[PDB]
């Protein structure tokens, strides 16, 4: 073979380009797609399209846009610039409207400069934003706002949008409203943080600022103060009747009242239904109250004999929250993901009055999600083709008849295709599925009247020809029996793999709780040039703790982060070795954010197994890292609990056993999640003991670490010393 | 030769140590000297001694002593323990008084906890001290305090102590506190830190603390707002306790009060005259006020007629500030170092009310201090001897005749001993010479009256024993000629150096202004090991701007930091990889602080002469550093003045050059001086043009990286980075 191999500079410089096929549904019957800038309207049943916008009518706009939004009605479109990205989902924004009948710019009422988020109502033109902490309201694009709240307060108050905590780790967006399905009602959340302790960094920004600035965020670590949480519902109707439309407050129950507790879950069921899910400090008890406006009081109540608990007994409650629950049209029942009695997820389905929910769904392997719902058919994504739980593939059953149950995309293409997500339309007509593995990703589009396959939407045969000419390596994924129990692992293979050799080992590792390492998924990153360029086997492991694969599994580190899925990693490599293809000298570890922790565990347990390994942006001490996700493994550090567990597993008590590897350390400065702080203590108790290793730290970057330059760095730095870690001298 | 070679674990361990002798003058007649514990106290003319202090007299004390202060009476002694140091020369303490004569501890009105600065009067046994930014005086040690000043507030108002700045740069210490001769008058200045801008900055602690602590600590940044200041004089004799004591106020003259300025010294005349010298922040003008007090007013006057100018054309003023007076036993005249008409620093003899002053010295060459006086000579040192900028010789001066300066220690033992200073007992009727190179330091002692070498002291014979059982290094101490102006040179030799062989070399900087790294000291350091055992060469060079060789050399980065002292190591490491016994292929370069800046220029320079080098704390830009120290080099940062010089002058713009170059960047987190920004910036720079380098951080430690294990981690990790760089193929 004389191909050239794929380099670090072809993964550093996006030499070969995975194409996307990135479509937005505006109805039952097309999606807005990007064409040469231009944005363009399909029609699914046909494939035909027309321009909906022109690359060239935003030229004198003065801004670049960062991005848009189509009103539901298709009367307007919400244009996004100035876009400065705060934490993981927020960020703030510049917005003009504009009006695509009059085919002109709303110059009127303009939402203001450094809006926190807005919101189309989910039907029609009302919009809903968020500006110095306070939620407005807007009727109509050009006319003046309605302020709904007067609390916001920066850092202290915060109305219709999350607090760093709720951001990352109970929500996932930055965005705390929830208009109605009709848009008559504005549910939103405030969260309080005034008890909550800052987190302090400094900030540096561009050489010319002289005083570097600190960076003060309400940030709660491991059982400190947590934000408290209150909901309101808002009448939008009634604002251009009244002067100050009544927010009206639906209480927690009196379960969750007693201590502190979490806003977990927001859902519509009807126009004048809502559930919602609150979850205890103590994340193993929940409870979904369903709430009925109540006409003649203007008021919204929860009926106790509505109210559904969900408890876990031997973990938290759900993979890393509660589930949402999908209501029928009616939102008489609903469905939801629940773990069953062997402990495997599987789709519930509830009456809304009636606590016993009925399983439509059962097996050893899991329900993933919940896509779409329809009168006749509930779609999902499972894990249940070939038992392989690193596989996802979309199903459809029979809502009269539940032994009718349709895989829709196994079969499609098995070699090519073994994980699949899914695009549904507005009232789920047509889908797309998106395939990403194991072969090149595989867009397509179906009508759901048939289930016929209508078209390819994006092939990537361009790509699959500039590979040709590359000596890719291969993947392989199999599992290995550990105590009667299946273990998965992947390893990337050098091209020309040869059995007989001995080749050195990277173990990749994330292997956080409910983590899945080894699956399906093509992927062009480090690993790949690791292996194609310098002949290394890099290898992931999903051990105990890891998800998808039932509860058994994945609550074994209950109450126990730093054992069992470290241990599992030193016994995969261990594994490995037997295999008799691995250099026994020669055998890596390295990770990122949980991996980085395991990692350091791993090259501090004393093994002997590791000669070397890189960690970026570890945790290092439970107690540093937020209440919302490190309480909900390790529940708190107090003598009564778990103290003494959560001072166990730092990294700092292994610092004497760093003496037997060598070890790069690497954070950035500005990690608003894992705190530098996290890093400067390994660093401290290493220089304590006297370990010489290796430090880079990156000014400014965050967890990413996803600056441009930054990512070139960062990856150049640790390529250099694998190559050093496994050089034969 | 099967001797051992002076290793790194040698100089970490301090395996071989010189022997000092640290003694204390009480009168003309004694001196005290701390031996095992136990406080002796010597007869200078016989050599006799007693015990003072018996090492056990505080066995039931309870804490453990940091330090000792005898009163100057013999009467009292204070007791420091719970030292928490702060900046270079700042603590707090706690103090106990021991009555001498009543053989107890003193338990009535204790000098409280947190004690910011304490001394006794210069006579007899008075206290003053400052606490909580106030100052405090005690009459007798068992008597409450009188409070002087009411307005300290912390990080605001000090009285009798300085601000960060005035610490660091103007004073070199804490206190701000002047007794008169005879303790009748404590003057004190008072320090306003209001509109000062804070750098901040984490502080990790201990691994048990939750939040990282930000510190918070006025420094004002070149071109910002500095501490203003004001001047006081209050009679000790006259408090009540009944009334507040009255504190008289010594105002700038009108020449300062115009602009920013500073207050550089303060020293008493007689017990009723006290001078002062201001010193506008552009630092190239400054003015001596001599005060007397007004027994019928009770008012301090300084008259015009006794005010001295000092200016300089091509530079700032003074060393690193303008210099002390000496003044004669009435007050009516006094000693002055400053610089004479060729540049070179010489002593001037001023009378209080006449403008000019007479040169009574003179040459090529400089007086470094003066250091005792007499109605008949005047003591100072010099580098007169064979005219060697880096070597110190004691000289007496007859005030009657010019013309007879005699050398005291010039011809002691010459081979041994070319470096010294001195320390002279009361009215100079005894001193004691320190000889600390180019030989093991020598401590002997001597009678004024006919100069006779009464006793040897000291004389590292047993280190010197040692010494011969390991391969020691040589030192070369050498000159090159630019220009034809003579540059000094040294270069630390490896054991049995062979000229014909080839040897890498490190260029050890620092070139600040009046920096000398080029002299006769004998030193046991990173540099006696590297030479010792990896037969390396450590080189030093003292190029334009440093000290002690006149102010054409001085005074030639003057506006003009980054420049010729960063060009003069280029071109001397040239002329040294242009000699035999240099391999012109292993030449680095490091420093630390200054020279951490200056290796950062070298290494940024594009000159291709080094291939690796190492900075330490670096400065970076001086805009970053801080006012007094900064401004007094290159003036305001401002387009009207030299922010273009400013601008020129960065590490950040150089960054593209370190392309062919190993560089690696060190840096405390906790640098309150050279702030860590610093180094986070230089990183950024490299980082934003693709270099690789390597770096670590010191958690928690400040500019000194001091503490007992990151010392030693440090010369580790830099040891392995050099022997790296030096690695032949
Ligand atoms: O940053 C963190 C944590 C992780 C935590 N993540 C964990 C992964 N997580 C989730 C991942 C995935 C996947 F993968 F299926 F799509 N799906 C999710 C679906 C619903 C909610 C959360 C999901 C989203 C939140 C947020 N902060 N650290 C935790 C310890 S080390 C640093
Ligand atoms: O830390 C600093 C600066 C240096 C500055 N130093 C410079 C050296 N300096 C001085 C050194 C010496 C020597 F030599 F005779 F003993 N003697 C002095 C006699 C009187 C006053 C100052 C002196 C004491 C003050 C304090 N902060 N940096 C400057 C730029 S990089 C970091
Ligand atoms: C809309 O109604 C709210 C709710 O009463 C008003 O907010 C209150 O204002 C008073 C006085 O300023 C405060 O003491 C209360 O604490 C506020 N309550 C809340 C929940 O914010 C608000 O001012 C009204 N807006 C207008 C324009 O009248
Ligand atoms: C959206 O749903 C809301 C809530 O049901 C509707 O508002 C109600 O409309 C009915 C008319 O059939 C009235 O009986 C109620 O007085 C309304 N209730 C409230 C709270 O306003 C609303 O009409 C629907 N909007 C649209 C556009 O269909
Ligand atoms: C320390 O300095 C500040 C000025 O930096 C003084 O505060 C000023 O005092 C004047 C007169 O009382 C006020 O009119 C100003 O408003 C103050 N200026 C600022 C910026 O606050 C302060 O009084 C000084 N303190 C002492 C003890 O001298
Ligand atoms: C220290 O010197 C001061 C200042 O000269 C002495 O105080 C003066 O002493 C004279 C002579 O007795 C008095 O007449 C003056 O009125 C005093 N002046 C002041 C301002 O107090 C002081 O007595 C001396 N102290 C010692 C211990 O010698
Ligand atoms: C102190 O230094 C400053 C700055 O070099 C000198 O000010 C300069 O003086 C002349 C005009 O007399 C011009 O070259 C510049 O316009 C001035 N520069 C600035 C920045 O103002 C000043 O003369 C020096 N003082 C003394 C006594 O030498
Ligand atoms: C697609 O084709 C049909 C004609 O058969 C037409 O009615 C429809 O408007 C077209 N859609 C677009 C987006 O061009
Ligand atoms: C705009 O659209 C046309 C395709 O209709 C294309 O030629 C051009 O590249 C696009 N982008 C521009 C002009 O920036
Ligand atoms: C937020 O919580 C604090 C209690 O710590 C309370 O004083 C404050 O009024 C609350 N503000 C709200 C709910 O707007
Ligand atoms: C929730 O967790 C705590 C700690 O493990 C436990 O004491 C409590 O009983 C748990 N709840 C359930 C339902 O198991
Ligand atoms: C030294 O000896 C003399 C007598 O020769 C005596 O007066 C003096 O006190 C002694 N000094 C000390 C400090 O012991
Ligand atoms: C200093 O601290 C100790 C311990 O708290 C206390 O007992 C003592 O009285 C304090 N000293 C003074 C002078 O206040
Ligand atoms: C001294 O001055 C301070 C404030 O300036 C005052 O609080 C105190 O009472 C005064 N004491 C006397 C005795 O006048």
């Amino acid at each position: 073979d004389s191909r050239k191999t794929y380099t670090l500079t072809d993964y550093l410089k996006n030499t070969y380009r995975l194409k996307l096929y990135s479509l937005r549904w505006i109805s039952d019957h097309e999606y807005l797609y990007k064409q040469e800038n231009n944005i363009l309207v399909f029609n699914a049943e046909y494939g035909n399209s027309s321009v909906f916008l022109e690359n060239s009518t935003f030229d004198e706009f003065g801004h670049s846009i960062n991005d848009y939004s189509i009103s539901p009605d298709g009367q307007f479109i919400l244009l996004e610039y100035n876009y400065v990205k705060q934490w993981r989902h927020s960020y703030t924004a510049s917005y003009d409207i504009y009006d695509l009948n009059k085919r002109q710019l709303i110059t009127e009422e303009r939402i203001p400069n450094n809006t926190q988020w807005v919101t189309w109502s989910p039907v029609g033109h009302k919009l809903a934003y968020v500006w110095n902490n306070d939620i407005y309201v807007k009727i109509e694009p050009n006319l003046p706002s309605y302020r709904i709240t007067w609390t916001g307060k920066e850092d202290i108050i915060y109305n219709g949008i999350t607090d760093w905590v709720y951001e990352e780790e109970v929500f996932s967006a930055y965005s705390a409203l929830w208009w109605s399905p009709n848009g008559t009602f504005l549910a939103y959340a405030q969260f309080n943080d005034t008890e909550v302790p800052l987190i302090e960094y400094s900030f540096y920004s561009d050489e010319s600022l002289q005083y570097p600035k600190t960076v003060r965020v309400p940030y709660p670590k491991a059982g400190a103060v947590n934000p408290t949480v209150k909901f309101f519902v808002v009448n939008t109707d009634s604002l251009s009747s009244v002067t100050n439309a009544t927010s009206i407050q639906i209480t927690a129950p009196a379960s969750m009242l007693i201590g502190d507790h979490y806003l977990c879950d927001v859902t519509w069921a009807t126009q004048e239904r809502i559930s919602l899910q609150w979850l205890r400090r103590i994340q193993n008890y929940s409870v979904m109250d369903i709430c009925d406006y109540d006409e003649s009081s203007g008021r919204w109540n929860c009926l106790v004999a509505r109210q559904h608990i969900e408890m876990s007994t031997t973990g938290w409650v759900g993979r890393f929250r509660p589930s949402e629950p999908h209501f029928t049209l009616d939102g008489n029942s609903f469905y939801k993901i629940i773990s069953n009695e062997e402990g495997y997820r599987h789709i519930c389905y509830f009456q809304i009055d009636k606590k016993d929910c009925t399983f439509i769904t059962k097996g050893t392997w899991e329900v993933i999600g919940i896509e779409a719902l329809t009168s006749d058919y509930l779609y999902y994504i499972s894990n249940e083709y070939k038992g392989m739980p690193g596989g996802r593939n979309l199903y459809k059953i029979q809502l009269s008849d539940y032994t009718k149950v349709t895989c829709l995309s196994c079969e499609l293409n098995p070699e090519r295709c073994q994980y699949y997500s899914v695009s549904f339309s507005k009232e789920a007509k047509y889908y797309q599925l998106r395939c990403s593995g194991p072969g090149l990703p595989l867009y397509t589009l179906h009508s759901s009247v048939n289930d016929k396959g209508l078209r390819v939407l994006e092939d990537n045969s361009a790509l699959d020809k500039m590979l040709q000419n590359v000596q890719m390596p291969s993947k392989k994924l199999d599992f290995i029996i550990l105590n009667e129990t299946k273990f998965w692992y992947q390893m990337i293979l050098p091209p020309h793999f040869d059995k007989s050799k001995k080749y050195p080992l990277l173990l990749d590792v994330y292997a956080g709780p409910c983590s899945q390492k080894a699956d399906t998924v093509f992927r062009l990153n480090w690993a790949t040039y690791l292996a194609s360029t310098e002949n290394i086997i890099v290898a992931s492991f999903d051990g105990r703790g890891s998800g998808y694969q039932g509860d058994k599994i994945m609550h074994a580190i209950n109450r126990r982060l730093g054992t069992f899925e470290v241990e599992d990693q030193i016994e995969a490599a261990r594994q490995f070795s037997k295999m008799g293809f691995v250099d026994n000298k020669r055998i890596a570890i390295w990770g990122w954010s949980y991996g980085g922790y395991v990692t350091s565990m791993v090259l501090g347990s004393g093994s002997g197994v590791f000669k070397c390994g890189i960690a970026v942006a570890p945790v290092s001490r439970w107690e540093y890292y937020d209440s919302v996700y490190t309480e909900r493994y390790m529940g708190l550090p107090t003598p009564e609990d778990n103290l003494d567990h959560y001072r166990n597993s730092t990294v700092m008590s292994r610092a004497e056993n760093f003496k037997q590897v060598e070890y790069l350390l690497i954070h950035g400065t500005a990690d608003d999640n894992v705190h530098f702080q996290q890093s400067a203590q390994i660093s401290k108790a290493l220089v304590d003991v006297g370990v010489d290793f290796q430090a880079m730290w990156y000014t400014d970057e965050d967890h990413g670490i996803a600056s441009s330059t930054a990512h070139q760095h960062i990856y150049t730095h640790m390529s250099h010393f694998i190559k050093q870690c496994f050089s034969l001298p």
